[PDB]
This record gives structure tokens, C-alpha cells and sequence, in this order.
């Protein structure tokens, strides 16, 4: 005695987890914003009441899409640049000993070599100042990348500065944002909203320290796909940024050598004045209190009476064993030994100085056979950044001892994107629905 | 037997079998491949 | 330019001059260096 019939409803607010291709939006640069949709002056956020959604930062396809887009943009920006195939020549290198400190012992090589000119039948004897990490002995030396692939000198006019990027979904798709503070990136989120696209995310390439990122608005956040598994990288998000001041104080000189028709190689001529190591400075008290916050947050996961130890990176490439980043076109690799060096037991104005080594030959992503040569930057360089998080790895894990050791980690830039896209997911709207109603056609 | 125009000798005749004929093709030389670095990240594979 | 000789070691009567042992100069990873190498080419692949 029901006499119910099918009734079709179009425009129903129902969605399903889906993977699609988000497009860029933003307000010469490597991150090509000239192909991005203009961002709306007043973006609209729809706050969904009574909606609880399942989120998982460690299986988000947005991270993979961002990784692919960033790699593609990096490749695109380098295509219309000079290829330094002639640079693979025998180098007559001597030690740069004019006005050097004891920490720059043999770190710079004054290398003279023959080079091609615009005329095919003429050669020019030139010289350049290379870094010890960029050359390898065969007094005779050759560039490190010569036995793997030819390097592409980045065009100098293109800037490496991160620019915020918004990832907006196509029609029929929505971006659900988890507004729940204290959210650890996985599980039900009861405070949900719909956004045309996220906040402006800057693609900051850094290892062992998340830089110029977002800050937790409540407290330090510890996130891990499986915290009990030591193989999983722990993402730490700060609530108070730690100011870091990184400088190369050498007054570098950039000379230009015509290596062919319309092709210029930018060499380091001579350093004006004293030569001393590039470095970074981090406030000691701020770092200590941030580490205390991280320790008391980790105690929730690893017990209240455990010993929390911070030590050096285990080993590997220079990219991962050191805080690797870019500061105004020059690629720094900083020995973060004064930061993660302490033990914590449950119970003024100086700063930690991290020495840094500069590199010109760069393999940014974990790829072999695709290298980039950074042209030298004219003059001293200084840059100030916010440390907003960490990429830690837990050492050991056996139950014999009651101490937990965390070491800096990185290498894979997907984690860097994951720390910004943790509170976002993509869904596809299913407007069609069928329901029972007493109405009959 | 198939042909666009069988009477025209210029047209190729396509013959399709019903019983395949097994053919065994071999190069019995124990060739040695060596690699010569001809440039940065470029290898030429020669017969040693 | 290839300096080619006849491959005559342990060859049959049906392989008379079918393989050429050719030595030549070649580029290396370093632009200012050359390497003397050799390879076994086929008679159909080289011309005097
Ligand atoms: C985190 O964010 C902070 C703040 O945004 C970042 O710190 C800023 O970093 C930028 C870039 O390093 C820096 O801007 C530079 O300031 C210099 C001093 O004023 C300028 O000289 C420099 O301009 C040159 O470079 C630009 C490209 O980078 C060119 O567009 C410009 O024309 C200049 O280029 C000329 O001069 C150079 C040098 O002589 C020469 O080689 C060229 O051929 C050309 O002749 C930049 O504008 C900010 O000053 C920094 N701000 C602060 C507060 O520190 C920090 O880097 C971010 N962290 C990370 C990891 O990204
Ligand atoms: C690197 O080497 C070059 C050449 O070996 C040096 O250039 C010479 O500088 C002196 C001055 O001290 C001049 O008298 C010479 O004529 C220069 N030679 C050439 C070919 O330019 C250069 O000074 C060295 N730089 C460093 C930092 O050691
Ligand atoms: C640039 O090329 C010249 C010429 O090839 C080099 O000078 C030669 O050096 C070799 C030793 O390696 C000598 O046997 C030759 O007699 C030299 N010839 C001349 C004309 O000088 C020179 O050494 C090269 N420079 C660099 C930096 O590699
Ligand atoms: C480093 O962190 C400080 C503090 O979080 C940032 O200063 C804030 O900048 C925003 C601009 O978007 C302002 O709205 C806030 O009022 C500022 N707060 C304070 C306390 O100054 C600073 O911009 C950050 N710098 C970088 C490079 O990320
Ligand atoms: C990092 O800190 C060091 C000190 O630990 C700074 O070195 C001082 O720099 C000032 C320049 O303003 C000089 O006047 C002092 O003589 C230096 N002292 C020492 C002991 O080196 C360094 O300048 C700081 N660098 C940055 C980028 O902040
Ligand atoms: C972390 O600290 C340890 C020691 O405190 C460093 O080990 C040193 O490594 C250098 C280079 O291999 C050696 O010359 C020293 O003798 C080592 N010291 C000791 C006490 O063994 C380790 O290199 C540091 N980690 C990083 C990434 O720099
Ligand atoms: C990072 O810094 C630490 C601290 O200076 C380095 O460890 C030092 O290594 C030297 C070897 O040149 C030893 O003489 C010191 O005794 C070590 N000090 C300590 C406290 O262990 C470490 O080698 C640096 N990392 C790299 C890769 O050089
Ligand atoms: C093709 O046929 C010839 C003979 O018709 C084969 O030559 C024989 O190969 C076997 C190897 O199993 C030897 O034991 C004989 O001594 C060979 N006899 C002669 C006269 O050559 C040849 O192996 C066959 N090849 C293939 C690929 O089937
Ligand atoms: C092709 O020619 C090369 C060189 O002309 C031969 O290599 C030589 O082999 C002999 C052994 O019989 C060695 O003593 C020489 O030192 C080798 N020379 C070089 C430059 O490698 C090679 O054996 C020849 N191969 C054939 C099939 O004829
Ligand atoms: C590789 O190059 C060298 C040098 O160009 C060649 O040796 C020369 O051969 C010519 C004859 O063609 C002589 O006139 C020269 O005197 C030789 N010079 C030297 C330094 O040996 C050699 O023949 C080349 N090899 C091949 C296989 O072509
Ligand atoms: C250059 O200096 C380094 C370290 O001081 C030393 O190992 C090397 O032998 C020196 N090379 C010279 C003097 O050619
Ligand atoms: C290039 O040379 C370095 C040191 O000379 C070596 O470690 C590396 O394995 C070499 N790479 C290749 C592809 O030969
Ligand atoms: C923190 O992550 C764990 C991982 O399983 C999850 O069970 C828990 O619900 C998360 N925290 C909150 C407050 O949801
Ligand atoms: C986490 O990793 C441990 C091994 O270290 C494993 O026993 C456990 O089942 C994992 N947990 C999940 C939820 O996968
Ligand atoms: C670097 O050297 C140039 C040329 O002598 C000079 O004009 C400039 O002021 C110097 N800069 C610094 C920071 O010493
Ligand atoms: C970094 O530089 C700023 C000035 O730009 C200064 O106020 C701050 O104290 C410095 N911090 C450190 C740790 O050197
Ligand atoms: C690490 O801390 C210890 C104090 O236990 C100190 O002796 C050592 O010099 C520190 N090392 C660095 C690189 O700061
Ligand atoms: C086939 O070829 C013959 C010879 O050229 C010609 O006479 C005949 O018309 C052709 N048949 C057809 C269907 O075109
Ligand atoms: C070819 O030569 C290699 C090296 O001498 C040997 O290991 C292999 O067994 C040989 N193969 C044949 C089919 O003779
Ligand atoms: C190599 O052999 C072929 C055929 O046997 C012959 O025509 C040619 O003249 C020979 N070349 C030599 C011996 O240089």
C-alpha cells in the first residue's frame, strides 16, 4: 500500500573521490605564471555545515599533480637556454689562495681552459673560478657532470623566486578544504568547506627545513602516514616561524665569454676583497624553544618519559645530508649540525652559525643525466627566511632502549608539497540521483 | 588469394595460408658488444 | 675515415670479406681529446 515511484533529481549535492587535472591561477620567472588564469579578486569559500569528510594527505593526487607540474615548468624554463657542451674540456686548475680564510682551504679553483669562439676556426684561452664540488681531477680537472650528461646554463633573466600558485579544479569538480585546526592530515574532518582553489602555495625547494610555508594556527603539528613505522618521514609544522639569515658574502664578479654565435657563458672572474665561507644564522633561543615544542608534541606519540634526541643526518648525497636550498640564484648546501644536536629528558643574543657550501652544477630533482648550471650572481647576496617545519626521520625503533632519535631528512620534494596540500582534496560532483516519491508521471 | 585486380600484373597478390610454415632464423656468431663514450652521456655500441 | 681490414680469423668460405675490422678516431667526453677505437662493421654498412 505504498505506491512509490522512482523520481529523478538533477543538481543533487553529492560528490565522489576523484582524480582530475587542476589548472593554475595566480595574481621572467621559472614558475611560468604567464600561462595561468587570473585569480579572482574576492575568492569565494562555501562553508559546508553538518558535513564530515574523510581526508588523507598521504594519498592525495594533488601532490603528484603538483610534482609533475613543477618538474614540467622547470624543464620548460630551461629549454630556451644555452647548452654548455663546449664546457667539457680539460681544465688547468690552481688553488685560489688570495685573501682566503682557514675555512676556505682549496674550496675555490682558478681554472684556465681553451674555449670555442663565434668563429668555428678560432679558440680563446679563458679562465673561471669554480667550486671544489663542481670539478673533479682527471692539476688537470673536468666538470663533475661531463661523464653523465651536458649541462644547460640557466638563462640569467629568469628568476628562481617562488611565486604563490593556486590549483583550481575544472567544471564538475570541487576542492574540499578541511578547516579543522589540530587536524593531523588523516581521518574524518568535521569542519569542511568548498573552495574554487587553495591559498597561494609557493613552490619552495628545500631539504631538512620547510621554508616560507604555512604555520599551524594552534600549536606544533606532527604528521606521519604511520608514526610507528620509522621508514615514514615525519612532517613537523611550526606555529612560530624561526628566522634564518643566509648569506654569501663574496663580492663575486660575473664575466661573459662568447662561446658561439649568440651563446654566452657566464664565468666567475674574481672575488673583490676577502674570500670567506657563506653561512646561515639561526637564533639559538628560538630554535631551543621550537625544539622544546616539537619534543613535547612528539612525547604524545612516543611516550611521556622517553628521551628525545636530535642528531645529524645519517648519510647520502649532499642534497639530503645538508639543508639544500636556493638563495637569490645561488644554491646553498648548509651543514645543519648545530641545529639537530641535543638530548631532551622528561622532567641571549648569539645565534647558531651553520656553514654552507655553494654549488653551480645542480641536479634539482632526483634525476640522473639532467643537470643545470647556475650562472654566478653579481655581488654579495643575503636572504632571510622563515623555518616553518621539519622533515624528520626516526632512527632505529627497537624496544630494548627508551630513547628516540630523530634526524633531518628530505630529498623527495613531494613531502614539501604535502605539507601545504594536507588540508585539501578533490572530488567530482554527482548531480544525478533517484529517490522514492508518491508522485506518478 | 586476394588482389585488387587479379588480371592486372602490376597489382600485388596477397596469399594467406591456412597451415603456417615454421621458419627458424639464426645468427650463430657470438657477438661481443663494447661501449665507447662518444660524448657527455653519449655511448656508441660497437661490435668488439 | 675508417681504416678497414678483412676479418679473416675463423671465417667460413661463405663469409669472405663480409666483416670489416675498422679502426677510427673518435670524440670523447672531453671536447679536446680523441680516442682511437675499432669496430666490426658489415660489408653492406661501409663503402670505400
Ligand atoms: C623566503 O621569502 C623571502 C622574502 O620574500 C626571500 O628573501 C627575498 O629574496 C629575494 C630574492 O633572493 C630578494 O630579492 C632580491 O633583492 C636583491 C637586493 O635588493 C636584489 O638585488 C634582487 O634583484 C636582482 O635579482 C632579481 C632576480 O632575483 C632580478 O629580477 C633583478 O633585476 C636583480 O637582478 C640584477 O642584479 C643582479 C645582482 O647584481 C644581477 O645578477 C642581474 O643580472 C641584474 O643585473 C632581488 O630583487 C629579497 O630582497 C629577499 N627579501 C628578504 C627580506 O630577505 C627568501 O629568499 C625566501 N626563501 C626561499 C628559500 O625562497
Ligand atoms: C686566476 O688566474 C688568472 C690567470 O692565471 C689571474 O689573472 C691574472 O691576474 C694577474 C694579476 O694578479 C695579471 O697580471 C694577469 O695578467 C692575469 N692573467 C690573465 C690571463 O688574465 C687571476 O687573477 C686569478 N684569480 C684568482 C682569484 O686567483
Ligand atoms: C690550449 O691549447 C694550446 C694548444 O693546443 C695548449 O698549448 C699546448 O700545450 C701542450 C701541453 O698540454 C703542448 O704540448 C703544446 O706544445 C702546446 N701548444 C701551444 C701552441 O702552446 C694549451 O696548454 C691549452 N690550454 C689549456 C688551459 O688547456
Ligand atoms: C615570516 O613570518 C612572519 C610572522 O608569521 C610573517 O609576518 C607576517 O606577514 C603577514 C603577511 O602575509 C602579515 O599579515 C602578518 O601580520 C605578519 N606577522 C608578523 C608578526 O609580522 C612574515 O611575512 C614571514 N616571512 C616570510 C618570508 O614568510
Ligand atoms: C651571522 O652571525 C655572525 C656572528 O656569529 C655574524 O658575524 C658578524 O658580522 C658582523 C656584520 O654585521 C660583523 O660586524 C662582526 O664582526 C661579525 N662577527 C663575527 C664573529 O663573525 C654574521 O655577520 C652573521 N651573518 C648574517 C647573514 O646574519
Ligand atoms: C654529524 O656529526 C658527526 C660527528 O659529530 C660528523 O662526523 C664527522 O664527519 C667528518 C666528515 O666525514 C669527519 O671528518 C669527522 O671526523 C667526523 N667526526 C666524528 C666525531 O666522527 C658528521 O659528519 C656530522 N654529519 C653531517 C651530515 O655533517
Ligand atoms: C658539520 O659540522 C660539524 C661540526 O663542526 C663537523 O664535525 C667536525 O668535523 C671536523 C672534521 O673536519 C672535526 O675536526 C671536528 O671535530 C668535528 N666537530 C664535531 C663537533 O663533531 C662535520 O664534519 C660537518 N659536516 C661536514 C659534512 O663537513
Ligand atoms: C638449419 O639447418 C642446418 C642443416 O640443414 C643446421 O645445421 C646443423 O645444426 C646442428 C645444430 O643442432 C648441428 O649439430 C649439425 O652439425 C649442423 N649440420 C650442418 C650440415 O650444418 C642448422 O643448425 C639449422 N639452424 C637452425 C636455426 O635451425
Ligand atoms: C680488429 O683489430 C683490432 C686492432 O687492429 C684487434 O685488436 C688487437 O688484438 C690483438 C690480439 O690478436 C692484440 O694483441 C692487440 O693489442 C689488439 N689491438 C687493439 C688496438 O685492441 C682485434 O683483435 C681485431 N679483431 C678481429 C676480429 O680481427
Ligand atoms: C687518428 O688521427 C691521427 C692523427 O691525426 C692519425 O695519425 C696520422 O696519420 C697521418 C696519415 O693519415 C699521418 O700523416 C700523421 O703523421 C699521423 N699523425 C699521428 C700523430 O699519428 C691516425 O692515422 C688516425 N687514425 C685513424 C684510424 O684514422
Ligand atoms: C690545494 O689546497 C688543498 C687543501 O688546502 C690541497 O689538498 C691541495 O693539494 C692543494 N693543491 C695544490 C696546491 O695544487
Ligand atoms: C663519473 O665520474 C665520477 C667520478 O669520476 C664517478 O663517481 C661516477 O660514477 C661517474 N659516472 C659515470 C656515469 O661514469
Ligand atoms: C591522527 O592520526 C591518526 C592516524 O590513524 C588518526 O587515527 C587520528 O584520528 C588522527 N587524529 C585526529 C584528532 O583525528
Ligand atoms: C605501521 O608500521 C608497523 C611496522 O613498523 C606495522 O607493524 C603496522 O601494521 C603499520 N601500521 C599501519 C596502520 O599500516
Ligand atoms: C663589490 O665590488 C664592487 C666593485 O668594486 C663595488 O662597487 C661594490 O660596492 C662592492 N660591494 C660590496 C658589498 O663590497
Ligand atoms: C636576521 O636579520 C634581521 C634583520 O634583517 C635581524 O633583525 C635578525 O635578528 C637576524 N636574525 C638572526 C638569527 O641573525
Ligand atoms: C653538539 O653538542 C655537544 C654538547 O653535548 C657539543 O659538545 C658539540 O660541540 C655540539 N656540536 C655541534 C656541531 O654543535
Ligand atoms: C584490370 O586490369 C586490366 C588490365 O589493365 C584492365 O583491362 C581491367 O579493366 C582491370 N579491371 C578493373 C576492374 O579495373
Ligand atoms: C659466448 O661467449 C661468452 C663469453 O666467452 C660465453 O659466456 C657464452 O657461453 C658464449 N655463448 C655461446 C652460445 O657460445
Ligand atoms: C677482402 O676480401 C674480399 C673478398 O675476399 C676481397 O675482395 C678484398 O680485396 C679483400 N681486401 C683486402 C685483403 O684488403
Amino acid at each position: 500500500a505504498e505506491n512509490l515511484w522512482v523520481t529523478v533529481y538533477y543538481g543533487v549535492p553529492v560528490w565522489k573521490d576523484a582524480e582530475t587535472t587542476l589548472f593554475c591561477a595566480s595574481d621572467h620567472n621559472v614558475w611560468a605564471t604567464h600561462a595561468c588564469v587570473p585569480t579572482d579578486p574576492n575568492p569565494q569559500e562555501i562553508h559546508l555545515e553538518n558535513v564530515t569528510e574523510e581526508f588523507n594527505m598521504w594519498k592525495n593526487n594533488m601532490v603528484e599533480q603538483m610534482h609533475t607540474d613543477i618538474i614540467s615548468l622547470w624543464d620548460q624554463s630551461l629549454k630556451p637556454c644555452v647548452k654548455l657542451t663546449p664546457l667539457c674540456v680539460t681544465l688547468q686548475c690552481t688553488n685560489v689562495t688570495n685573501n682566503i680564510t682557514d675555512d676556505m682551504r682549496g674550496e675555490l679553483k682558478n681554472c684556465s681552459f681553451n674555449m670555442t669562439t663565434e668563429l668555428r676556426d678560432k679558440k680563446q684561452k679563458v679562465y673561471s673560478l669554480f667550486y671544489r664540488l663542481d670539478v673533479v681531477q682527471i692539476k688537470e680537472y673536468r666538470l663533475i657532470n661531463c661523464n653523465t650528461s651536458a649541462c644547460t646554463q640557466a638563462c640569467p633573466k629568469v628568476s628562481f623566486e617562488p611565486i604563490p600558485i593556486h590549483y583550481c579544479a575544472p567544471a564538475g569538480f570541487a576542492i574540499l578544504k578541511c578547516k579543522d585546526k589540530k587536524f593531523n592530515g588523516t581521518g574524518p574532518c568535521p569542519s569542511v568547506s568548498t573552495v574554487q582553489c587553495t591559498h597561494g602555495i609557493k613552490p619552495v625547494v628545500s631539504t631538512q627545513l620547510l621554508l616560507n610555508g604555512s604555520l599551524a594556527e594552534e600549536e606544533v603539528m606532527i604528521r606521519s602516514e604511520n608514526i610507528t613505522n620509522n621508514a615514514k618521514n615525519i612532517l613537523v609544522q611550526f606555529n612560530t616561524p624561526v628566522q634564518i639569515n643566509c648569506t654569501r658574502p663574496n663580492n663575486n664578479t660575473r664575466k661573459s665569454i662568447r662561446i658561439g654565435p649568440g651563446q654566452a657563458f657566464y664565468a666567475t672572474g674574481d672575488i673583490i676583497g676577502d674570500i670567506r665561507q657563506a653561512h646561515c644564522n639561526v637564533s639559538k633561543a628560538t630554535w631551543n624553544e621550537t625544539l622544546g615544542k616539537v619534543v613535547k608534541q612528539l612525547r604524545k606519540h612516543f611516550g611521556n618519559n622517553t628521551i628525545i634526541r636530535f642528531a645529524n643526518s645519517s648519510g647520502g648525497d649532499l642534497e639530503v645530508t645538508t639543508h639544500s636550498f636556493n638563495c637569490g640564484g645561488e644554491f646553498f648546501y648548509c651543514n645543519t649540525s648545530g641545529l639537530f644536536n641535543s638530548t631532551w629528558i622528561s622532567n641571549s643574543n648569539d645565534s647558531i652559525t651553520l656553514p654552507c657550501r655553494i654549488k653551480q652544477i645542480i641536479n634539482m630533482w632526483q634525476r640522473i643525466g639532467q643537470c643545470m648550471y647556475a650562472p654566478p650572481i653579481q655581488g654579495v647576496i643575503r636572504c632571510v627566511s622563515n623555518i616553518t617545519g621539519l622533515i624528520l626521520t626516526r632512527d632505529g625503533g627497537s624496544t630494548n632502549s627508551t630513547t628516540e632519535t630523530f634526524r633531518p631528512g628530505g630529498g623527495d620534494m613531494r613531502d614539501n608539497w604535502r605539507s601545504e596540500l594536507y588540508k585539501y582534496k578533490v572530488v567530482k560532483i554527482e548531480p544525478l540521483g533517484v529517490a522514492p516519491t508518491r508522485c506518478k508521471r
